[PDB]
């Protein structure tokens, strides 16, 4: 016992507004919204720029479209760490946020982020131990406190957990046992709760090669998985050449460059996603197993002038629709990262200082992907 238990008031389990199986709720989310960079950013919630998440702001993304929130959530720098015990203040801003998302109709997704690095880059033996008592202090304080939400929330036990071998994925299949056990220990509606558990890496190929099985659970058919897409890397994400490769600038048939054509792309392709989430489909949803698409954008490169941009934002656009379409269709659903900047290599939709629409273009995509409009 490195940590006291935080297992304190364990209610008797209760199914009362918990009814759906892992499949049902599925059904019921077409298109999530990342509250990206803002409860997961290291120094605080404003830390990263962006304003404490509003009910305002939660309002305009239900009334744009969306059906659900991932809310990455940091964890560890609230916590005392000799005891692991999460300031209460921090436990209570969560569970504030998830009401106001669960009354402006939204299905909410809870995890522990990135949150420094404690466990997303420790998927080792060395740290397994250690790192299970932490999974397991955290998350028994985290379902505690919010326990008697209904299913609209929905927890996820890690975020990307860097596990690269067979080895580590046994140190990842424990971390998340331990999340399931602990979330399920502390009774109430926990009982029945839909758990989201992480692929390695949350990448879809090392997931095929590296899954084996769910964790057990005491519930039945309450379990989905969790991917994330940022395929392919050089046009979604990547902010300068490398020697290994160059920026892609332009993406999607249609939506090519006739002069620069160095920034088209070299890969990653219609063909590709589709063949990505096909890999998932077979794996998990043909299963019974629904998949969430955790996290998906391509930034705006608005360091791009005249044609170059305009083209840019086309194939970029189409990109948003073509990936919500092509997961939907095969049983995935997908959640836009949106980290809040409406600057150049930002992801932003909404203006989150007014409560308004900046890229409109791309929310059409999306509501166009999702077969919305």
């Amino acid at each position: 016992g490195l940590y006291p238990s935080y297992n304190t008031s364990p209610a008797a389990p209760d199914s009362t507004g918990m009814q759906s199986t892992a499949v049902q709720l599925a059904g019921k989310i077409r298109l999530g919204w990342n509250i990206g960079n803002t409860m997961e950013a290291i120094g605080g919630e404003t830390a990263w720029g962006n304003p404490m998440v509003s009910n305002e702001l939660l309002k305009l993304v239900k009334d744009s479209g969306f059906d659900a929130v991932r809310i990455p959530v940091a964890w560890d720098q609230y916590a005392n760490q000799e005891s692991a015990e999460i300031s209460a203040a921090w436990l209570n801003r969560v569970k504030q946020v998830v009401q106001m998302a669960i009354d402006n109709e939204l299905y909410v997704l809870i995890n522990i982020h990135w949150d420094g690095g404690w466990l997303e880059n420790n998927i080792t033996p060395a740290k397994k131990d250690e790192n299970n008592a932490k999974q397991k202090a955290f998350w028994e304080q985290i379902a505690t406190h919010l326990r008697d939400f209904d299913e609209h929330l929905l927890f996820a036990g890690t975020n990307e957990p860097n596990a690269e071998n067979a080895e580590q994925m046994d140190v990842l299949n424990s971390y998340l046992q331990t999340f399931v056990d602990a979330v399920r220990s502390t009774g109430g509606k926990n009982a029945y709760r839909v758990l989201v558990l992480q692929g390695p890496v949350t990448d879809i190929e090392k997931t095929n090669e590296l899954w084996t099985h769910m964790p057990a659970d005491t519930a039945t058919d309450r379990l989905m998985a969790e991917v994330h897409f940022y395929t392919p890397y050089n046009f979604a994400l990547m902010r300068q050449d490398e020697s290994w490769g160059k920026q892609f600038y332009y993406w999607g048939e249609g939506f090519l460059s006739t002069t620069d054509t160095e920034r088209n792309p070299t890969w990653g392709e219609e063909a590709t996603i589709d063949q990505l989430f096909d890999l998932m489909k077979t794996k998990f949803v043909d299963q019974g197993i629904p998949v969430v698409l955790g996290e998906f954008s391509a930034m705006r490169r608005t360091n791009l002038t005249g044609d170059a941009l305009t083209l840019h934002l086309a194939g970029r656009a189409y990109y948003h629709k073509y990936v919500t379409q092509q997961a939907l269709a095969r049983g995935l659903l997908p959640f836009y990262w949106d980290n809040g900047g409406n600057d150049n290599f930002s992801s932003g939709i909404f203006n989150r200082q007014q409560n308004t629409v900046f890229d409109q273009q791309v929310l059409d995509a999306l509501l166009e992907g999702a077969g919305a409009q």
